DNA sequence: TTGACTCTCTTAA
DNA sequence: GAGAGTCA
DNA sequence: TTGACTCTCTTAA
DNA sequence: GAGAGTCA
């Protein structure tokens, strides 16, 4: 709600209620042919999901609390970054996992910037593979690799150059 | 159905037109600190576009010829590609462009891959900055870099353990 | 047969 | 990756 | 007040 | 990144 203090209060109330989601540890690929592990505190596949929290999508989850008498809510990865600035350049910021894993809400999975920053982790070779981002991805991103494109740059004629 | 010898024949009259568009001269990063060129061929901002050309969204254009007396109509980027599978591992397949210009129709800044691959492009770090794509990239993508992050993984108690 | 517009749709963050 | 409404 | 559902929207390929 | 309709 308004005040920083009643924020301070709801990032406190959902860290203590994300706390006690089962934690899940995850190996995962760093780069460079390293592994390391992850522990997600993972979101419970159906209801209940815990106090304050409702399902909204497939992979989509809000957070409510009932502040001045009023229901306030948001997307269930955006409590943390309340006290932050909500865009960027120009771009909203987004609530951006480090561990691809949409049902984890560990805080020390999450990072906050722009959707563009945000999608580009899935292509990062990782933080043993040559990771440039200044806040440092967790993993290679699951699509990082050659790709399997069909068919390369061609022409059947003589009109074009690269 | 349209022949082979029709499909050529429409991949014939496109790449005709096509060199015909502007040809523009772009210094491009590859990665590395280095410097390239790329000749991209650029369908006007505005009608007329060309033989068969047609604008349906603001960087959206579609080539039409008609056939037997059927018109037939395809992506405007997606005529190269008319003799390949036009899916991959249950993926639809989507013309990319290498060089990351929407209105360059060059063939061969151009491939054939799945959605994935092609919005991954724009973050590889290019042909010479580690581009790991088996069709290689032209370019260093227009979003390779650090980031603008604007708040990093973070908890206010220790309940979490990255 | 052709040009120049119009509309909505897909994907996965 | 988001916001908001309908019920109980 | 809290829970468990419903719906549509944003972005840039 | 796509498909398809209307009108002259
Ligand atoms: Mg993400
Ligand atoms: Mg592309
Ligand atoms: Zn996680
Ligand atoms: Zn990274
Ligand atoms: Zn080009
Ligand atoms: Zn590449």
């Amino acid at each position: 709600a308004l005040t920083n203090a009643q924020i301070l209060a709801v990032i406190d109330s959902w860290e203590e209620t994300v706390g006690q989601f089962p934690v899940i540890t995850h190996h995962v690929p760093l780069g460079g042919g390293l592994q390391g592990t992850l522990h997600c505190y993972e979101i419970p596949l159906a209801a209940p999901y815990g106090v304050g929290f409702a399902k909204n999508g497939p992979t989509r989850w809000q957070y409510k609390r009932t502040i001045n008498q009023v229901v306030h809510r948001w997307g269930s990865h955006t409590v943390p970054f309340l006290l932050e600035p909500d865009n960027i350049n120009g771009k909203t910021c987004t609530a951006s996992h480090l561990c691809h894993n949409t049902r984890c809400h560990n805080p020390l999975h999450l990072c906050w910037e722009s959707l563009d920053d945000n999608k580009g982790r899935n292509w990062c070779p990782g933080p043993n593979g040559g990771c440039v981002h200044a806040v440092v991805c967790l993993r290679q991103g699951p699509l990082y690799g050659p790709g399997a494109t069909v068919a390369g740059p061609q022409q059947r004629g003589s009109h074009f150059v690269v």
